[PDB]
C-alpha cells in the first residue's frame, strides 16, 4: 500500500491521473519524483521550470555543480539528485526533444531508468515542450517500465484523450 490517491490503474503497474505534479509531489513526498531534464539539465520551462521553480532555484543551483562535475547527461540518459522540498530524490531523465531532431527511439532508453526505482511520481517523457505524442509516450511508458509508476498529467483534455484511447 502506497500513499498516491485518485489515480486511475491503467496496467499492473501504471496508474494516471490529471495533476500537477508539483503540487502532487507536495502532498505525497514520494521517494521518487522525475523530472523531464534536459541534458544540460537547464531547468527553464515545462516540467522542469516547474519543478525548479517550486524548490525556490534550489534544484538549479545542484544541477549546475552537477553539471559543472560530471558534464551533460545523454538524451536517454539520467542521474539521481536531491527531491528538495519535493520527494526525498528527483530522476533527472532525458527523453528526445522533438523540437531538436533528437531521435523518437531514444524514448524507450529514457524510459529504463524508471526501472531502478520501485516506485516513481513521473511526468511523461517527451511530452509538452517536448513535442512527441503523448498518447505514444504512454504507450513506450506501459510497454517499457516495469515499477510502479503513477503518471501526473497537468492538461485535463489530454489526460481525458489519453484515458479514452489506452489499449
Ligand atoms: O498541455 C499542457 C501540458 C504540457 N505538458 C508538458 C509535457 C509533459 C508533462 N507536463 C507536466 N506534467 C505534469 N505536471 C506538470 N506541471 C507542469 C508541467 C507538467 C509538461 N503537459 N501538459
Amino acid at each position: 500500500v502506497n500513499s498516491f490517491s485518485g489515480y486511475l490503474k491503467l496496467t499492473d503497474n501504471v496508474y494516471i491521473k490529471n495533476a500537477d505534479i508539483v503540487e502532487e509531489a507536495k502532498k505525497v513526498k514520494p521517494t521518487v519524483v522525475v523530472n523531464a531534464a534536459n541534458v544540460y539539465l537547464k531547468h527553464g520551462g515545462g516540467v522542469a521550470g516547474a519543478l525548479n521553480k517550486a524548490t525556490n532555484n534550489a534544484m538549479q543551483v545542484e544541477s549546475d555543480d552537477y553539471i559543472a562535475t560530471n558534464g551533460p547527461l545523454k538524451v536517454g540518459g539520467s542521474c539521481v539528485l536531491s527531491g528538495h522540498n519535493l520527494a526525498k530524490h528527483c530522476l533527472h531523465v532525458v527523453g528526445p526533444n522533438v523540437n531538436k531532431g533528437e531521435d523518437i527511439q531514444l524514448l524507450k532508453s529514457a524510459y529504463e531508468n524508471f526501472n531502478q526505482h520501485e516506485v516513481l511520481l513521473a511526468p511523461l517523457l517527451s511530452a509538452g515542450i517536448f513535442g512527441a505524442d503523448p498518447i505514444h509516450s504512454l504507450r513506450v511508458c506501459v510497454d517499457t517500465v516495469r515499477t510502479n509508476v503513477y503518471l501526473a498529467v497537468f492538461d485535463k483534455n489530454l489526460y481525458d484523450k489519453l484515458v479514452s484511447s489506452f489499449l
